[PDB]
């Protein structure tokens, strides 16, 4: 039946699934600690599924509303709350947060049996690290011949509506409609899942201090949704309104929110168009259509910075203000701007989509065999293919990259040589010589703290470095770019100073 089974220890919750879905709920720590689906103990025995490591202590409640359930778990800083609906097999969930915890992330783990659910969707064994020994921290490892971690189950948010583990007789899903609180923008990745060799791990990563862009925001963090299945894959359309009816600390209803409705033009129509909206307490975006149209999602109210991108690529910037009931009608437009161009390696979209290795990196780390030979290489304009470029210059591995280019006679006047990047690592930025001339040495670029080229991570702050080349040092003929990799700082191979590319042009 439907309903609450109160003990000394724990809350059992029933959903009255019709393939059953039973889950106990500690009421010390607020651990889930048992799982009961289709008659199946699906629960990591030896440690619970929990926000973090764990609450540790909480204050802990349980109440029926109609045909709903609310668990609440109160800590200093942070309340959990677990809601059932009567004949659903999901846990839907949402944290609020007063405070960053301790530990600098906000994480929701769930340690699940990895024998009934061994794979991990949709990307496969790339985050199985079962049998690994570690290469890189504590977080990359090689299984057998093949480079490994938690962070190659990764998506873009934008992307990031649903990832799940499974097996032949279960399914494990999160359903993520909600990315509000979270922080770094549609771009930002994280870990998804895991099977390390005691349990299957199914996350959702609120935030984190790994590639992170922006400061952390408080408040409610989701509804999150954990659906649970036999051999059915979910749909990602699931409502979380109910919400709005459970006094949920944090939680703003369809009703005190606005949306901001337009038209985005001008930028590069082979790409993708993000609008993007955020300030310091929330962040909202969408996909454009084809045409350029666009509406927001159910925006707290607020002024925001507005953004629009091709690809991962900033084309313009504005501000927009919403208010509850209203949807605010505002266009934007931007493009890219060169000049007359002589040569360009790869696109303006903030990826370094196309480049040497570049599908590779998102799923495997730079040291596995299955990757291309990093180089030094040398790229001959109108001869090599953008995959024989290299997607990153690390100062210890492949340092530097040379492009050989031809110019005419016409094309020996002034120019600007532009390296766009999207993400550093230890302070590495690019110097640039052009035949007999070098370029200055740019200042360190702002460090982010965290590994990235090395766990499938390329969204950084997306740096542009402009050469200003004088008339007269491109000459008619063969010419040399030498790019290397400059800083003060030291690493062994991957971990030495390094930069991803994004597009290198040059253009008078
Ligand atoms: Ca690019």
């Amino acid at each position: 039946a439907f309903g609450i089974t109160t003990s000394s220890s724990a809350y059992v919750i029933d959903t009255n699934a019709p393939n059953q879905l039973k889950f106990t709920v500690s009421r010390s720590s607020c651990d889930i600690t048992s799982i009961i689906h289709y008659g199946t103990e699906l629960q990591y025995s030896s440690q619970g599924s929990h926000i973090g490591s764990g609450l540790g202590s909480a204050t802990v409640t349980a109440t029926q509303s109609g045909d709903y359930i609310k668990v609440t778990c109160v800590t200093d800083t942070l309340t959990q709350y677990m809601v059932v609906h009567n004949g659903d097999p999901i846990i839907h969930m949402a944290t609020y947060i007063t405070a960053e915890p301790s530990i600098g992330e906000l994480r929701f783990i769930a340690r699940l049996n990895s024998d009934l659910l061994p794979n991990e969707e949709p990307f496969g064994d790339v985050s199985t690290t079962a049998d690994g020994t570690a290469i890189e921290g504590s977080d990359v490892f090689l299984v057998g011949s093949e480079t490994r971690s938690k962070f190659y189950s990764s998506e873009r948010f934008i992307d990031d509506q649903r990832h799940c583990i499974a097996g032949d007789a279960h399914r494990v899903c999160m359903i993520l409609n909600q990315y509000e609180s979270s922080s770094g923008g549609p771009f930002h990745r994280d870990i998804n899942s895991n099977n390390g060799g005691s349990y299957n791990a199914l996350y959702w990563y609120m935030n984190s201090g790994a590639v992170q862009t922006e400061s952390y925001r408080m408040g409610l963090h989701g509804p999150y949704s954990m659906y649970f299945s036999r051999s059915g894959t979910p749909s990602t359309s699931i409502d979380t309104s109910f919400f709005a009816d459970l006094d949920i600390k944090g939680y703003v209803a369809a009703s005190g929110r606005g949306k901001v409705a337009g038209t985005a033009s001008g930028a590069d129509s082979s790409m993708d168009w993000v609008v993007h909206w955020y300030n310091d307490a929330a962040q909202y975006w969408t996909y454009t259509s084809s045409s350029g149209s666009f509406t927001s999602p159910a925006m707290k109210p607020g002024t925001y910075t507005m953004v629009y991108y091709q690809g991962e690529y900033a084309v313009a910037t504005s501000s927009v203000t919403v208010s509850a009931g209203s949807t605010t009608t505002k266009n934007i437009s931007g493009s890219v701007k060169t000049g007359t161009t002589i040569f360009k390696i790869g696109e303006w979209d903030g990826q370094p989509t196309g480049f040497r290795n570049a599908a590779n990196q998102l799923r495997m780390h730079p040291s596995d065999s299955r990757m291309s030979s990093w180089g030094p290489l040398t790229y001959t304009v109108g001869s090599s293919a953008l995959t024989d470029f290299p997607m990153a210059v690390f100062k210890s591995v492949n340092n530097p990259v040379t492009i050989k280019f031809t110019a005419t006679s016409a094309q020996t006047g002034a120019a600007t040589l532009r390296i766009g990047t999207t993400l550093s690592f230890a302070g590495g930025r690019p110097q640039a010589t052009i035949n007999s001339y070098t370029g200055s040495a740019p200042a360190a670029p702002t460090n982010l703290d965290s590994r990235g080229v090395t766990r499938g991570a390329y969204r950084g702050l997306g740096e542009v470095y402009d050469v200003s080349i004088p008339s007269g040092t491109i000459v008619a003929g063969t010419n040399t770019i030498t790019i290397n990799v400059i800083s003060g700082s030291s690493g062994d191979t991957y971990l030495s100073p390094n930069f991803i590319f994004d597009c290198v042009e040059l253009f008078q």
